[PDB]
């Protein structure tokens, strides 16, 4: 409650969480801080207005914060854990969200400054900026169960949360992590196809969006199975099952798996590459 946070990063993710948290009525813009190594107008400059504390020094951060956020590239994360390992008290917990980067790697390199540091691996997506991001996390080794509670609660604030054994997190990042982007492609497309029927741009876009939205909810608030709800929507006649056929005839399902697999697989590499070199 007397808690105040910081992101040593910025960029999207930061602004994502930053924004969702503010709007969540949880923290308070000013009671927050992130470091601008350089300054990316969009992000950085955005925040400026939002009401968040920005410091070039991702060290002033470290202090200002009771809960720390690592929102940096997966290869940059090493060069920081050894720039602040020292400046790391025991009052705060570290939530690293860098893709694929392992607790261990963090811990075991960052502990070279503290007997038992407290860290959690996190996996989230941009839609957090509202309240529908999909978040996952795994508890470190030096992590008490009052930290996995603040985490689990701090995030449900902006979406959906759950504990997951770190290993699953590479897959997860494929689905929920990138998914927001599979979606945006989906729609931009639909909008076009919408428009390629008469519908105007603004219009097609929003209905295509609403179309999706709707589907989600139905699937979440029930089991049903995506399969069966599909059945509930296609009258033996056509118009829908017909659109399906085409999708089904261009490997639509397929090209989504390959996107998950690929997303996943890239994350595997990126980390199992930062392990040696």
């Amino acid at each position: 409650r007397a808690m105040s946070v910081g992101f040593i990063g910025a960029g999207q993710l930061a602004f994502a969480l930053a924004k969702g948290f503010t709007a969540a009525g949880v923290l308070a813009a000013h009671k927050i801080m992130a470091s601008s190594p350089d300054m990316d107008l969009a992000t950085v400059s955005a925040l400026r207005k939002m009401g968040v504390k920005l410091t070039p020094h991702n060290k002033e951060t470290v202090q200002h914060s009771d809960v720390l956020f690592l929102a940096v590239k997966p290869h940059i994360i090493p060069f920081i854990l050894d720039e602040i390992g020292a400046d790391i008290e025991d009052r705060h917990i570290v939530v690293s969200c860098a893709a694929g980067v392992t607790i261990s790697s963090i811990e075991k390199k960052l502990s070279a400054f503290r007997p038992a540091p407290r860290v959690i691996r996190c996996m989230t997506n941009t839609p957090v900026v509202v309240r529908e991001g999909a978040t996952v996390y795994a508890t470190g080794t030096h992590a008490q169960v009052e930290d996995g509670r603040l985490m689990e609660q701090l995030l449900s604030s902006v979406g959906f949360c759950t504990e997951v054994e770190e290993d699953l997190i590479d897959a997860v990042t494929g689905l929920s992590g990138s998914g927001p982007a599979y979606a945006f492609t989906a729609l931009d497309a639909l909008a076009d196809g919408g428009v390629k029927m008469g519908l105007p741009r603004r219009l097609a876009v929003r209905l295509g969006a609403q179309a999706l939205l709707g589907a989600a909810k139905m699937l979440l608030h029930s089991e049903q199975h995506p399969g069966q709800l599909k059945d509930n929507v296609s009258s033996p006649g056509g118009a829908t099952i017909h659109a399906l056929h085409v999708l089904e005839s261009g490997g639509f399902r397929s090209l989504l798996i390959n996107a998950v697999e690929a997303s996943c697989i890239r994350t595997r590499e990126l980390q199992s590459m930062a392990d040696q070199e």
